[PDB]
Formats: C-alpha cells, sequence, structure tokens
C-alpha cells in the first residue's frame, strides 16, 4: 500500500522472492527501493501528488501494478494510481431488521454504473428493502464480470464509476437510509492481472479447491498475506465507509491456525461495530457460533437448503444439488430446524453432511429464492419466474420473505423481471476465453458465449413493472415488520400432501400448493393474499382452498 504522511508518501511492497524492486512514477522516476529482512521494500517521497500513477519494476525487468492499488484508471495490467484519502463509528444497520437487496452493478442498470445504482435508490427505499448487496467490486478483466474474477482486492471497478462513484453511492445510500453490504472475495483471486505469484507466497501450495488455488494463511511467510485480507476489511471500512460485507465461499478459506483467519475478520469488522455475512457450504453453525461456543461469530450465513428445498419442490428439479432435495418435508425441515442436512446422508455429496444448529435465532442465516449463482449457474440463466406458474412465484416469495430468516431478494425479482441472468466474462487472454467457453458449455449447458457482450446485454434488467407482483412483494416487506416476525423461530408448521400452514406468534399463513380441503385452527384477519379467493375474516374450521397463498393476522 501507499500511505499520504502530510505532504510526503511512503510506498511499500511486500515481496520476499525478489532481491531489488524499482519504484517506477510515471513520468517523474524510477526510485530504488529499500529491503527489510522479511522482504517488505520501502521508499518514501516528496514530489508525488493525488492523481500519479505507478508501476513496480521486479529483478527481471517486467514493470506490474501496485497488487494493494486503490485503483486501476487502465485495468488490470496498467498502472496503479494515487487517490484522495477519505467514516462513522457504527452502521445505523440493524441485523433483524435487514432485508437484503442483491445488485449486480454492471446490468443494474442502462448505465451500468454505479451512478445508475443512485438513481434508484428512492424505489429501493419505497420498497422497503434496508440494505443493498453490491457484487464484488474489486477490479476484475474488461468491464462484463459478475466480480469474482477480481484481481485487485483495494481497486474499486474503474468501468463502475470508480473510487468516487462508489463512496458517492454510500455516501447517497446513507442519506436515503440505506445501508451497503460489499460482497468480498477473500479465498482466491482471478486468472487475468493477478501478479502476486511473482512477489511471494501469497498462495497456498498445501490446499487445492474447486476454484483451484487459494490464499495462504498458515504457511512459511503467511503472517504478511493474513495482515493483507485483515486490513483489506478495515480498508473497505474506513476508505468507503462500508456498513457490512459478505464473505465469498468461506469453505474455501482454509486455515489450521490456532485462531482461524475467520474470526480474526469478524474481529476486525465487529471492532468497527459493522456486520458480516457468510456464504458458506458447511451447513456448520461454527461459522456464526460466537467465540464462546468455539465459533468464528460471524453475524449470519447464507443456508442454500432453504432455497433449494423450495426451488425443487415448485419446479420438480432433480438435477445437480437438487437432487438431495425435492419434498415438501424439505421446505418444513428447513423452516424449523434451518438445516436440511443437518449431519444426514448427502447423495449428491456421497457423505454425511451439516450439524445442527441449536437455538441460534433466525437472523443468524439469510434466505432467498433468488440470487446471482441460483439464476446464472444455470446454463440458460432461467429466473425462477420462468420454472413455476404466477401463483407459485407467488407463494415462494412469501414463504421466504414470511421466514424467521434475513430475507434477500435478487434485482428484479420484486417486479416479476424475465429477463435471464447468464454468466459472463470479459478476459483477454486467449487461453482464459478458450477455458471460460468449453467451461461454462461442459459443466453448466451454457450454450450462450460467455465473453460475447450480447450475453452481458441479455442480463440487463429490462425494469420492465409488473404492478400485481410489485404490490405482492411490496406488502409483504411491510407485513414482515408489522408481524415482528424476524429472527423469531418459533413457529408451528402444519403440511398435508399438497398444503402448509406456518404459524408464529402474531400471524398464519396459509400455503396452498394444489387444491385441498384444510382444517385451519386459527382465527384472523386477511392481510395479504396472492389471488382473492381468500375471505376477509377466517375462523376455525374446514375450507377448499384453491392454489394460492393467504397472510391473516
Amino acid at each position: 500500500a501507499y500511505k499520504i504522511d502530510g505532504n510526503e508518501v511512503i510506498f511499500t511492497l511486500w515481496a520476499p522472492y525478489q532481491k531489488s524492486v524499482k519504484l517506477k512514477v510515471l513520468e517523474k522516476g524510477l526510485y530504488e527501493m529499500e529491503r527489510d529482512e522479511k522482504g517488505y521494500f520501502t521508499i518514501t517521497l516528496n514530489n508525488v501528488k493525488v492523481r500519479d500513477r505507478y508501476k513496480y519494476v521486479l529483478d527481471d525487468a517486467s514493470e506490474i501494478p501496485d497488487p494493494a492499488s486503490r485503483y486501476q484508471p487502465e485495468g488490470v495490467h496498467g498502472p496503479s494510481q494515487i487517490i484522495q484519502e477519505s467514516f462513522n463509528n457504527e452502521t445505523f444497520l440493524k441485523k433483524e431488521d435487514l432485508i437484503i437487496y442483491e445488485i449486480h452493478v454492471g446490468t443494474f442498470t442502462p448505465e451500468g454504473t454505479f451512478e445508475g445504482v443512485i438513481r434508484k435508490l428512492d424505489y429501493l427505499k419505497d420498497l422497503g428493502i434496508t440494505a443493498i448487496e453490491i457484487m464484488p467490486i474489486a477490479q476484475f478483466p474488461g468491464k462484463r464480470d459478475w466480480g469474482y474474477d477480481g484481481v485487485y482486492l483495494y481497486a474499486v471497478q474503474n468501468s463502475y464509476g470508480g473510487p468516487e462513484g462508489f463512496r458517492k453511492l454510500v455516501d447517497e445510500a446513507h442519506k436515503k437510509g440505506l445501508g451497503v453490504i460489499l460482497d468480498v472475495v477473500y479465498n482466491h483471486v482471478g486468472p487475468e492481472g493477478n501478479y502476486m505469484v511473482k512477489l511471494g507466497p501469497y498462495f497456498s501450495q498445501k490446499y487445492k479447491t474447486p476454484w483451484g488455488l487459494t490464499f495462504n494463511f498458515d504457511d512459511a511467510e503467511s503472517d504478511e498475506v493474513r495482515k493483507f485480507i485483515l486490513e483489506n476489511v478495515e480498508y473497505w471500512i474506513k476508505e468507503y465507509n462500508v456498513d457490512g460485507f459478505r464473505l465469498e465461499a468461506v469453505h474455501a478459506i482454509i486455515d489450521t491456525s490456532p485462531k482461524h483467519i475467520l474470526e480474526e475478520i469478524a474481529d476486525v469488522v465487529h471492532k468497527y461495530n459493522r456486520i458480516v455475512i457468510a456464504e458458506s457450504d458447511l451447513n456448520d453453525p461454527r461459522v456464526v457460533n460466537p467465540k464462546e461456543k468455539c465459533g468464528y461469530n460471524i453475524d449470519a450465513q447464507w443456508v442454500d437448503d432453504f432455497h433449494h428445498s423450495i426451488h425443487a419442490y415448485l419446479t420438480g428439479e432433480r438435477q445437480g444439488y437438487y437432487t438431495d432435495f425435492g419434498n415438501l418435508d424439505d421446505i418444513v425441515k428447513s423452516y424449523k430446524d434451518v438445516f436440511v442436512y443437518d449431519g444426514k446422508y448427502s447423495n449428491f455429496r456421497r457423505k454425511t453432511h451439516g450439524e445442527p444448529v441449536g437455538e441460534l435465532d433466525g437472523c443468524n442465516f439469510v434466505v432467498y429464492i433468488q440470487n446471482h449463482d441460483q439464476v446464472g449457474n444455470r446454463g440458460k440463466g432461467e429466473r425462477i419466474i420462468k420454472l413455476v406458474d404466477r401463483e407459485s412465484y407467488k407463494i415462494a416469495a412469501a414463504l421466504y420473505l414470511l421466514s424467521p430468516y434475513i430475507p434477500m431478494i435478487f434485482m428484479g425479482e420484486e417486479y416479476g423481471e424475465e429477463n435471464p441472468f447468464y454468466f459472463f466474462s470479459d478476459f483477454s487472454d486467449s487461453k482464459l476465453i478458450q477455458g471460460v467457453r468449453e467451461g461454462r458449455k461442459k459443466e453448466n449447458g451454457q450454450d450462450t458465449d460467455p465473453q460475447d457482450e450480447s450475453t452481458f446485454n441479455a442480463s440487463k434488467l429490462s425494469w420492465k413493472i409488473d404492478e400485481e407482483i410489485f404490490s405482492f412483494y411490496k406488502i409483504l416487506i411491510k407485513m414482515r415488520k408489522e408481524l415482528s416476525i424476524a429472527c423469531d423461530r418459533r413457529v408451528n408448521v402444519v403440511n398435508g400432501e399438497n398444503w402448509l400452514i406456518i404459524k408464529g406468534r402474531e400471524y398464519f399463513s396459509l400455503y396452498v400448493f394444489s387444491k385441498s380441503s384444510i382444517e385451519v385452527k386459527y382465527s384472523g384477519t386477511l392481510l395479504l393474499s396472492s389471488n382473492n379467493s381468500f375471505p376477509q375474516h377466517i375462523e376455525e374450521g374446514k375450507y377448499e382452498f384453491d392454489k394460492g397463498f393467504a397472510l391473516y393476522k
């Protein structure tokens, strides 16, 4: 990194593999750097200002961007740039009022920039969302990427609007009473434009993940790599005033140290009173358990079991991981016990999977019927709206929005967006271009070309409003708040062949998947319905209901 110190600025580069490194300040000089014995290279300079461009030149004369670059104006292979130094001591977000909205900046808006998301803030606020979640903005190759190919952990993507656009987005979100959560990647680096391998043991020689290589957290020289990650979390908070984080694939962050890097990450976010959420495929409560119960004390985790159980039941799909799901029983299991695989044999995984969650309340978990993976990892990128009828879509929306868990809405879901969301990338390396095309075709059955611009264009939201769907979402969100549904796992669930009744402290819901005669054990007054066949006031008794959903107070 660099540190601005009055009128001077000190450049620090960690590079144990390197005998000697030069700082090349574009159009100024080449400056020999001083080397300490742990292999940190330094110089303090007097003639450097905001906006100056630089690179490092290595033993073998080759020139590289700063791996801790704060800005890559010309992309992943261009020079690094010096930017203005910048936060609130607290996030105003309360974990239990959290309703999350997932945004891919590039496709969210015709603009495809942060400014584009600023334009939608009033709309999001009025919808009833309390936090936006931004998919990764760490600089990745070209302009079209989900974000997981990011390769400069500190550098806000140039083509989204860079440092200033992001800072402006968070400032405007705060003015409007909305939090921002940044999706961040601490388990891997993208395959194009990363130069760390030339500098030191950033990557493990011990571990292989689905992704491939991973960061080195527990082997020789790993102190400095732990710092690189820990300082990154601190950086987003101080420099951008971010409210929280969503950690990509924590099951791929491998650490056998006495104290797990995941626990240290949560320490950093909590020291600054922020929130962290984990994407975890472990079904293991240690991720969110407090330290006194041997956990990392992360605030919440994504629970795919909830999505899968709804998706597989409603669609009839059993391909890939859906094979582990499909029964109505699975939805009730996840509504009661959170995990469906809570220590039970998985045919998909060919092993016993998961662990019960205990008495953890609902706000340690996040659920959804849609997100970038559950749409985008499908070969044809189909939203669930294309896979179920209108009533089923509404029933699915109710099931998660009225659950004890923190709900996350996928951009466009709420107004009935029909456009696909495809996997797209924007590599320039011809081997990587070939690999991604072949891999997406073989693994996902993707027929559109990930590297074709029209694949990105087809994934852009249309903003074509289905008013009836939008109204339904809006009222759901509002009723969730009024009924104090959030976090509260004290629910009673009854099911028959083709229906579910779920009762909480203040409400009951009827989810009728197919015309059924149902014994209703409660009295109440109708708050919301997926059609108008349900009565305003219901009393205990037996009723024949058509497909649909009804919420009673």
